[PDB]
Parts: C-alpha cells; structure tokens; sequence
C-alpha cells in the first residue's frame, strides 16, 4: 500500500494560472544544473496542462531527445489540466525554499444574455 510520510494536506489550495506561469519562470531564473531528471518532469507538466494528456505519435529510438519527452509527459497518462498545473508548481516550489504563494483573482462582472 503506499501513502504519505509526513502528511499529506491540501486544505482547499488549488495552483491557479498565475502560480505556474511564476514557477515555470523560476525554473529559468536558477543558475544550478539539477539535472535532465527535472528538466523533464517540468515539461512533462506543461504539456499536460496545456495539450492534456500524450497523444502524440512514440519517437524513434535515434531521437533520445524526443524519446526522452515522450517518456515524461506519457507517464502522465489522462492526467487532467487542473491537475497538470498543480503538478508542474508543486516542483519548483519543491526546489526553493522561499516562496511567497500569492493567490489573488478579481470577481470580475459577467455580461448578461441580451440582444438587439
């Protein structure tokens, strides 16, 4: 059976637009090299929240570059978006420390269903 370690908590926290457009940035912003591993998992992600889940055709053994995505964004399997995005932050927050999670969205005013 596998489980958590520490505990798993969530308390209603969701990764919105704007946490993933920040983490995907911090991902380029760091001078360290940790290594292909991660390089992959972060793409693996993207693709996910953005594409969905891999549809796309196996690459050719010669083409370890592609073979290599592949492999990353297929593990993913039906992973839905919404849950993509949270995956893809939920790693670079992982690799720094500090991080300042600024959740803000505006109400906004929807338009009412009317024609001339």
């Amino acid at each position: 059976g596998s489980s958590g370690s520490s505990g798993m908590n969530r308390t209603a926290m969701r990764a919105s637009q704007k946490d993933f457009e920040n983490s995907m940035n911090q991902v380029k912003l760091l001078k360290k090299d940790p290594g292909n591993e991660v390089k992959l998992k972060l793409y693996a992600l993207y693709k996910q929240a953005t594409e969905g889940p891999c549809n796309m055709p196996k690459p050719g053994v010669f083409d370890l570059i592609n073979k290599a995505k592949w492999d990353a964004w297929n593990a993913l399997g039906s992973l839905p978006k919404e849950a993509a995005r949270q995956n893809y932050v939920d790693l670079v927050s992982s690799l720094s420390p500090s991080l300042e999670s600024s959740s803000q969205v505006e109400p906004g005013t929807d338009s009412g269903p009317s024609s001339g």
